[PDB]
């Protein structure tokens, strides 16, 4: 009953916290960032996380760099979905479920990215109040 | 280089730390250590680590409790491979990218359950020599 109410806002990772792959980082940077960081989904920015581009796999990432010594995220970026923070919990899933993606990007009343959710995190937390 | 000599053993999670769901265990406790542990794939045994099932997927679980109340493993059990602990991680690679699977108990000398290792897991150990 309580995320019928509750805003997607309380429950994304927020912008601070995120970690995007910029274009422009070395892949050093992001192998490093791959393996502290325990996650297989990260959104591509340009030059700032208010510009995202798309996102990529950790699987297809590795993939590149072991086949090829390169990475070129733009033959492996995969489309996001917007939601506004304000949207409900429930709406959340329902809206992703329907576009088929996993992952959402966030945003502020501004048009500025106010964070990143996923659709475990947001099953996680409706499996939570049943 | 060093991942041809190196073997699976190296880069598992091992039996101890690994975490099954038993087809025996509560609801409650099943969503107790999804919350807690950061994970996608989850084993599935019967009794014992070394009787395993097949896996289950995170998203499938959720589905399951949030559309019905009720968590059926056997519904979305997934296929596992199993592999020596002797195989090198390069031949571990090859193996399960050929099977088409993202998740591999890997096997000791007399045929019990030593570790699991994910896909990810082995892509990660693989970049880290280039």
């Amino acid at each position: 009953f309580e995320f019928e109410e509750k805003k997607i806002r309380e429950i994304m990772v927020p912008r601070t916290d995120m970690v995007c792959i910029y274009e422009s980082d070395s892949e050093e940077k992001i192998l490093a960032i791959l393996k502290e960081e325990g996650v297989t989904r990260y959104p591509v920015c340009r030059k700032n996380k208010d510009d995202i581009l798309g996102f990529v796999h950790i699987r297809d990432l590795y993939n590149q760099k072991i086949n090829e010594n390169k990475i070129e995220l733009e033959e492996i970026l995969r489309d996001i979905i917007y939601i506004s923070e304000n949207l409900t919990i429930d709406k959340a899933l329902e809206r992703i479920r329907k576009e088929k993606l996993q992952l959402a990007i966030v945003v502020d009343e501004y048009g500025g990215t106010s964070g990143v959710v996923t659709i475990e995190d947001i099953l996680e937390e409706i499996v939570g109040e049943i």
